[PDB]
């Protein structure tokens, strides 16, 4: 009763933002997302020309680009269409729903005019989820809520995963799918993505853990791997791209079947 | 065995910044926090200059302000060092240790170079304290945590609330305290700020809920009000800050007997 990707981009409850999104991973064999967490426009777009072909989805966070005007992001999108990936700006809303409105529309960043999708946490209640919305559902954007987070201490676990659970399956007009460690939701029409992934074990010396692709995705059941300086720290980022891409989409297909 | 806010600026282990504060609450008789909450620097700039005397700091969200540019943050601290408040980017910082000490350096907002106090979530484990102290610390800064949130659903409590306060005050060389609805920590070194404040009852439209000040200053023991429309929507915005500063000061001149 598992579906593949493809077919879940046609269930009859998917977001078209999901659904597209699925459909670009059947295609190109890719449940890799890229965590672009460079400081120079110029490395931005040139890893997102370069990955772009082996990527799902291109993972920002605008607000340490040194360089950012919102003619980068132009061409960001010109590399989105080209290419074929979804950009999600990581911006981790988190506030009352009054002031993430104005986040997300506003300021000198403008995320909603660029970003296919966005994530929330769920710690305000679902206030947060509707102020987003209010921006969101008018450009036809998705949205992913925070049920578990990869480092150490994490306080996304047990009844606020539940939390953020039931507040996605609730404005699944909007939000798409989760960010966790592991399948959160039964519902196949909710993305799961995860990060805190790369091939060795390990981890950083402020808080991040790391699991493979494998047990991300084969034995946790995620969708998609974000991963960030096990590319981006590689001489050859491509290949690496690569190498995670692979390990993404066989774990992927081993657990179809 | 409460004491004033003078006498809390000289505790032994009182951070300089919360010193500094308190320190110039004592001074001004205001424990009001203005919530800048506007898109246009000019306005932003002319309600520091008009209400700097009726406050304590003045809390800003950078990333709704459409002319950002570091001379706007150049001319709001000179107007915070005229008039004797601190200011305080609510940024919410809620990410992993590595990705936070970026947002908080870099960027075009540099938020580290202009506030003095910024505040996390504790969702994501002690590791988003510790990746913003690597840059706050050696620029004298100060963190909040928070604890407990003002809007309907809010997951920010039970034992939740309990690791914001252990959070704190284990990083108490960089945390100096909490957004939180009500006294969370025993410990007088720590600062409660609260939002969710208008002076009549009610609430907006996307899960915000008010309380007075007597309530959060005089009943449930914090120190600081943060108030935005109840200020900044009213015609008159220095008579508005006045009548919030009394109402603060009186509550705590009450509780404190
Ligand atoms: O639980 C979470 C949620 C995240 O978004 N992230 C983000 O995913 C990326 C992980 O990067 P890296 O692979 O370099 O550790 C970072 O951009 C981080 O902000 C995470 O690491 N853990
Ligand atoms: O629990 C919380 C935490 C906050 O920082 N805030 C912030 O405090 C301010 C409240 O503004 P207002 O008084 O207009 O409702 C907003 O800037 C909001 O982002 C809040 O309302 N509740």
């Amino acid at each position: 009763m598992e579906l593949s990707f493809g077919a879940r981009a046609e269930l009859p409850r998917i977001h078209p933002v999901a659904s597209k999104l699925l459909r670009l991973m059947q295609k190109k064999e890719t449940n890799l997302c890229l965590s672009a967490d460079v400081s120079l426009a110029r490395e931005l777009l040139q890893l997102a020309d370069a990955l772009g072909p082996s990527i799902c989805m291109l993972k920002t966070h605008v607000d340490i680009l040194n360089d950012f005007t919102l003619d980068v992001m132009k061409e960001l999108i010109t590399l989105a269409k080209c290419h074929e990936f979804l950009i999600f700006e990581d911006r981790k809303f988190a506030d009352i729903g009054n002031t993430v409105k104005k986040q997300y529309e506003g300021g000198i960043f403008k995320i909603a005019s660029w970003a296919d999708l966005v994530n929330a946490h769920v710690v305000p209640g679902s206030g947060v989820v509707k102020g987003l919305q209010e921006v969101g559902l008018p450009l036809h954007r998705g949205c992913l809520l925070i049920a578990e987070m990869s480092s150490t201490g994490s306080l996304a676990t047990g009844d606020y995963t539940r939390a953020a659970v039931r507040m996605a399956e609730e404005h699944s007009e909007f939000v798409v799918g989760f960010i966790s460690g592991s399948r959160v939701s039964m519902k196949p029409e909710f993305l799961h993505l995860t990060p805190g992934v790369q091939l060795e074990a390990g981890g950083d010396n402020l808080g991040q853990q790391y699991n493979s692709p494998q047990e991300v995705i084969g034995k946790r059941g995620s969708d998609i791997i974000i991963v960030g300086r096990g590319i981006i720290s590689a001489a050859d980022r491509l290949e690496a791209a690569e190498m995670y891409r692979k390990a993404a989409w066989e774990a992927y297909l081993s657990r179809l079947g």
